[PDB]
DNA sequence: CGGCCTACG
DNA sequence: CGTAG
DNA sequence: GCCG
């Protein structure tokens, strides 16, 4: 009844099953700073199968026949089911290594190898790091003069402002081109810790040099607190009453024949990308990314004109953006 | 057992 | 190494 | 960690 793969299934954003795969993400994301991505993939994708439950699960019968749901996962959903709590997840909760690595990944310019490194050296806080200023690179530093902004979620009128002073950026560098709001915000989530945009133009080839061109625009606005092409990660000046704060903004250019490929991608969720990719080269035998899908046998690329051309070519019933969130 | 998404900066 | 979804 |  429940498939296998993410992008089998709808998955809505909020759904019954929240505390459940809320304990399940725990431990996928300490396996992720351990290094182990067989089972953060497991973890994540069980925790995914709940959010896809049209109920709540409240007996452990339910979970038979479940795909990912196998020895650990499912003593995870008894003990939350009997106790309210997993004594597992409890203990990395409140691990040191588990809050530290947290809080270092969190940085924009930090990744797991780096937040594992320090940790091994034996830092623990922000100011740990920022004591040691040579230690790191230039994206880090500004990663850490802004992460408290950084941290506090934008909003969706935040999003339409942001919006707009991009589309003025972008119709002055390239006239016709148009920008799309992508990732969790196009999946319907009310709030998010960035904005994602995806500009192109309707005259193929057209779009050539622009991104270029686009920031040199926002940053003679003032607007670019921070920036290092076709993918652009940005750190924005976002007004706010009496003053402003920081913001997470990627801007992505694609020519319009893989604007689908790139619309796809962009809007994820992360999990549903890779289960598409996954199941895409796996089950159908072509190659996914987002700039196209590739036949291997034949060595040809699909042309899509929309994201529903793409899952009819793959044989899955469409999904919304707003059933995408696995 | 092998496999676990696939790119760009 | 970082970034993205 | 789980699937095929
Ligand atoms: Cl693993
Ligand atoms: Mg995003
Ligand atoms: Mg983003
Ligand atoms: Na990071």
């Amino acid at each position: 009844w429940m498939p296998a793969y993410a992008c089998q299934r709808p998955t809505p954003l909020t759904h019954h099953n929240t505390g459940l795969s809320e304990a399940l993400e725990i431990l996928a994301e300490a396996a992720g700073f351990e290094g182990s991505e067989g089972r953060l993939l497991t973890f994540c994708r069980a925790a995914s199968v709940l959010k896809a439950l049209p109920s709540p699960v409240t007996t452990l019968s339910q979970l038979q026949g479940l795909p990912h749901f196998g020895e650990h996962s499912s003593r995870v959903v008894q003990e939350l089911l009997e106790h309210g709590v997993c004594e597992e997840v409890e203990r990395v909760r409140r691990s040191e290594r588990y809050q530290t690595m947290k809080l270092f990944t969190q940085i924009f310019g930090v990744g797991v190898k780096t937040a594992d490194r320090w940790y091994r050296e034996g830092l623990r806080t922000l100011d740990d790091l920022r004591e040691q200023p040579q230690k790191l690179t230039q994206q880090q530093k500004a990663g850490l003069q802004h992460h408290q902004d950084l941290s506090t979620p934008v909003l969706r009128s935040d999003v339409d402002a942001l919006q707009q002073v991009v589309e003025e950026a972008v119709g002055q560098a390239l006239p016709g081109a148009t920008v799309t709001l992508t990732g969790g915000f196009r999946r319907g989530k009310l709030q998010g810790h960035d904005v994602d945009f995806l500009i192109t133009h309707p005259k193929e080839g057209q779009e050539a040099g622009l991104l270029p061109r686009v920031m040199c625009r926002l940053q003679d606005q003032g607007l670019i607190l921070y920036h290092q092409f076709e993918r652009s990660f940005c750190i924005f000046r976002l007004p706010q009453p009496g003053s402003w704060k920081a913001v997470r903004v990627d801007l992505v250019v694609a020519p319009v024949s893989q604007f689908p490929f790139a619309l796809l991608g962009w809007t994820g969720s992360k999990l549903f990308q890779r289960e598409l990719r996954r199941f895409s080269r796996k089950e159908k035998g072509l190659w996914l990314n987002s700039h196209g899908l590739f036949d291997p046998e034949q060595k040809t690329f699909f042309q899509a004109a929309s994201e529903e051309d793409i899952f009819r070519h793959l044989g899955l019933e469409y999904l919304p953006p707003e059933q995408r969130n696995a």
